[PDB]
Parts: C-alpha cells; sequence; structure tokens
C-alpha cells in the first residue's frame, strides 16, 4: 500500500496473511474455516495466519492455522489475470472475537464513485521498496468502467474493476496481492494486478468478487 495509513491494531478483523515460511500474500477471512484470496498467490504449504498486526512479533492476538486445501478458480488464467480468485480451506475452524472476524460476501456488485477500504502488507514505496511489518489501509474509490478501460486498453475483462486515483500516489503494491477491498461492509474486490504501484493514469486492479458469489457458496457447500 502506497499513499495508505496505519489501520491500527485488528481494526481489519477479517485481514489475513498467508504464511509459507514468511508472508506472501493476503487473504480475506470470509467464515471459519474458509480463506478467499487470489489465484495467483496460490502455492502448496500454506499457513493462514489471522489475527496479524505486526506480522514479525507475537502479539497476542494470533491464530496461526495450516490450509487443508486450496481451489483455483477453473477459469483462472494466469497470462491474462481473469479470474484471479482462489479459496483456502483451514484444517480446523478459527476462533471468532472482535479481532478475528469474518466479512461478508456481496449480495449485490458495487458501482463506481463507492469509497471503499484496501488493506495489506505490501511494498509501501512507488520507487524502490520497503516493506512495513504493520498492516496498512487506503480508502479509495472504485473507477468507472470506462476509465479503467481506458488506462489499460484490451486488458480489462468484466471480472475486473479498477479503484484508486488516476492522479496516482495512492495504490496497491507487491505484497498486498489477494487481500481484501471492503465497501460498505463487504467484500468488493481481491488485489489482483497493476502496472507499477501509485503510477499516474495507472490505477490498481482488482478481481470483481460479486462475480463469484455462487461459485464460492457452491464450493463451500461440498468441501
Amino acid at each position: 500500500i502506497v499513499g495508505g495509513y496505519t489501520c491500527g491494531a485488528n481494526t481489519v478483523p477479517y485481514q489475513v496473511s498467508l504464511n509459507s515460511g514468511y508472508h506472501f500474500c493476503g487473504g480475506s477471512l470470509i467464515d471459519s474455516q474458509w480463506v478467499v484470496s487470489a489465484a495467483h498467490c496460490y502455492k502448496s504449504g500454506i499457513q493462514v495466519r489471522l489475527g496479524e498486526d505486526n506480522i514479525n512479533v507475537v502479539e497476542g492476538n494470533e491464530q496461526f492455522i495450516s490450509a487443508s486445501k486450496s481451489i483455483v478458480h477453473p477459469s483462472y488464467d494466469s497470462n491474462t489475470l481473469n479470474n484471479d480468485i482462489m479459496l483456502i480451506k483451514l484444517k480446523s475452524a478459527a476462533s471468532l472475537d472482535s479481532r478475528v472476524a469474518s466479512i461478508s460476501l456481496p449480495t449485490s456488485c458495487a458501482s463506481a464513485g463507492t469509497q471503499c477500504l484496501i488493506s495489506g502488507w505490501g511494498n509501501t514505496k512507488s520507487s524502490g521498496t520497503s516493506y512495513p511489518d504493520v498492516l496498512k489501509c487506503l480508502k479509495a474509490p472504485i473507477l468507472s468502467d470506462s476509465s479503467c478501460k481506458s488506462a489499460y486498453p484490451g486488458q480489462i475483462t468484466s471480472n475486473m474493476f479498477c479503484a484508486g486515483y488516476l492522479e496516482g500516489g495512492k495504490d496497491s503494491c507487491q505484497g498486498d496481492s489477494g487481500g481484501p477491498v471492503v465497501c460498505s461492509g463487504k467484500l468488493q474486490g481481491i488485489v489482483s494486478w497493476g502496472s507499477g504501484c501509485a503510477q499516474k493514469n495507472k490505477p490498481g486492479v482488482y478481481t470483481k468478487v460479486c462475480n463469484y458469489v455462487s461459485w464460492i457458496k457452491q464450493t463451500i457447500a461440498s468441501n
């Protein structure tokens, strides 16, 4: 997250960290035993870290749970990043409280203009590199359909949307991938891709979660 603020410890209670020995992706908790992330964050051997702020210190509210199975979206295309979404089941149910809670799936897609919260432990610099230990937050609007397509000609599909600032300076970045875009108390997006970070005219692109509700709910009822 570039141009963001320190969220505050456990104030994004649905944010999770995917650790394979180090944090590499973000995710969102959607129930006691299921996490949603970005398919391009898939790897064998994941541990899900819940209740994290500082990801290099044990502060007393963490739950570390191993993944029992991962399910990449059937139609994920890793060359164009369409359907960049995956599901992770946890080996045991998380214990939910005020500091570890799930976020709600949308019933309706969110419109352009809507202000959302984006969070993660990715790089905080637009040029060069500096990774924060504590979670960072950014409020950003969903951009029009049109604007998103003219910023990335030929690359935006019906399952992506852009959010951020076309003036630059505020954006998601490397290490934020798979993390939540929450708008009016629900999960509208997943940090998926962009062109550098916080460049003029190139806003971050997110997986449109509203298009996948049906698939998630069918998948978690049978697995």
